[PDB]
C-alpha cells in the first residue's frame, strides 16, 4: 500500500530512548503498527546501517511494510508482533548487551534483516504437521527446516521485490556474503538445528576456545545468537511473559484443533488443549533444558546479556511454583 508508505516515510523516527528499544524488558503490547515501524527503521538507524550501507529511506520504509505484511494476521504467536520483538530482543543484546562490539557492519546488517525475516508467513503449524499433512513445502525442501526455508524464501522474494531493495547498494561480494549470513540465521531458528549444534558452543566456551576470529565459529554463534532473541519472550518481566506464552499455547493448541479435525489424532501434549494442564511443568523442563544453558553462554560471552539470563531464571522459579 502506498499510503502506508508515505504515512511511514514522511514521519519523525523518534529516539531509541524514547521508544525504550535498548531495554531487554520491552513490550510491544502498547505500540500501534505503526509504532513498530518506526522502532524498526530506529533500530537500522541507531546501529548505523542506514548511514553504513547507503540505505534510501523510502526503500528501507517499503521493505520494512512489506516484511510486516508478510506475516500472517491469524496465525496466534509466529506473526509480524514476534518477529518484531525478535529483532527488538537483537537490537537490546547488540546495544545493551554489548554484542555489536564484536561483530562486523555486514554481520548486523545481516542478523537485524534475519530477525525481522525469520518467521515470514509462517503457517501457524510446526515442521513436522506439512510433513504429515504432505504439504507442497514439505517437498520443496526434503522434510529438513521445512518452514525455515520458506521464510528465508520469503525474505529473498521481498528483497528481490521492486522498491524493497534494501542491499541494492552493496558491493557484490558484500550481497552475496549477507544472503548466505541471513540464510544461515534464519535456518538456525529450527530449534532442532540449535539443539544439533549447541554442545559445540558451550564446549567452545567451556575450554575457552571460543574465538569469533574463526569463521566457522563465528557462524556457530551467529546462529545461537538468533535462537537467543527467538526465545527472548520467556525471559520477560512475569506479567509480559505470561501474556505470550498464552499466545504460544493458543497457537500450538489451534494446530492440534487442525489435527483433530483433519488427521482425527489425539495431539500431542504440546497442541492438545485437552492436556493444559502440562503447560508449567512442560514450561520448566523447556526452560532447563533448552533456555538456561543457551542465557548462561550467552552471559559468558558478553556479561551484559545477563538480564536475559536473569530473567529466564525469574521466569522458571514462577513456573515451577504453578507446576508444583
Ligand atoms: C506455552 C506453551 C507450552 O510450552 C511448553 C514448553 N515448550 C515445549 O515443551 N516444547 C516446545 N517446542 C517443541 C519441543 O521442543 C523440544 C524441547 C526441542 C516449546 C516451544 N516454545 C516454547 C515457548 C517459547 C517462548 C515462550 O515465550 C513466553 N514461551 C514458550 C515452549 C515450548
Ligand atoms: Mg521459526
Ligand atoms: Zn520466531
Amino acid at each position: 500500500e502506498t499510503r502506508e508508505l508515505q504515512s511511514l516515510a514522511a514521519a519523525v523516527v523518534p529516539s531509541a530512548q524514547t521508544l525504550k528499544i535498548t531495554d531487554f524488558s520491552f513490550s510491544d503490547f502498547e505500540l500501534s503498527d505503526l509504532e513498530t515501524a518506526l522502532c524498526t527503521i530506529r533500530m537500522f538507524t541507531d546501529l548505523n546501517l542506514v548511514q553504513n550501507f547507503q540505505m534510501k529511506h523510502e526503500v528501507l520504509c517499503r521493505w520494512i511494510l512489506s516484511v510486516k505484511k508478510n506475516y500472517r494476521k491469524n496465525v496466534a504467536y509466529h506473526n509480524w508482533r514476534h518477529a518484531f520483538n525478535t529483532a527488538q530482543c537483537m537490537f537490546a543484546a547488540l546495544k545493551a548487551g554489548k554484542i555489536q562490539n564484536k561483530l562486523t557492519d555486514l554481520e548486523i546488517l545481516a542478523l537485524l534483516i534475519a530477525a525481522l525475516s525469520h518467521d515470514l508467513d509462517h503457517p501457524g503449524v510446526s515442521n513436522q504437521f506439512l510433513i504429515n499433512t504432505n504439504s507442497e513445502l514439505a517437498l520443496m525442501y526434503n522434510d529438513e527446516s521445512v518452514l525455515e526455508h520458506h521464510h528465508f524464501d520469503q525474505c529473498l522474494m521481498i528483497l528481490n521485490s521492486p522498491g524493497n531493495q534494501i542491499l541494492s547498494g552493496l558491493s557484490i561480494e558484500e550481497y552475496k556474503t549477507t544472503l548466505k549470513i541471513i540464510k544461515q540465521a534464519i535456518l538456525a531458528t529450527d530449534l532442532a538445528l540449535y539443539i544439533k549444534r549447541r554442545g559445540e558452543f558451550f564446549e567452545l566456551i567451556r575450554k575457552n576456545q571460543f574465538n569469533l576470529e574463526d569463521p566457522h565459529e563465528k557462524e556457530l554463534f551467529l546462529a545461537m545468537l538468533m535462537t537467543a532473541c527467538d526465545l527472548s519472550a520467556i525471559t520477560k518481566p512475569w506479567p509480559i511473559q505470561q501474556r505470550i506464552a498464552e499466545l504460544v499455547a493458543t497457537e500450538f493448541f489451534d494446530q492440534g484443533d487442525r489435527e483433530r479435525k483433519e488427521l482425527n489424532i489425539e495431539p500431542t501434549d504440546l497442541m492438545n488443549r485437552e492436556k493444559k494442564n502440562k503447560i508449567p511443568s512442560m514450561q520448566v523442563g523447556f526452560i532447563d533444558a533448552i533456555c538456561l544453558q543457551l542465557y548462561e553462554a550467552l552471559t559468558h560471552v558478553s556479561e551484559d546479556c545477563f538480564p536475559l539470563l536473569d530473567g529466564c531464571r525469574k521466569n522458571r522459579q514462577k513456573w515451577q511454583a504453578l507446576a508444583e
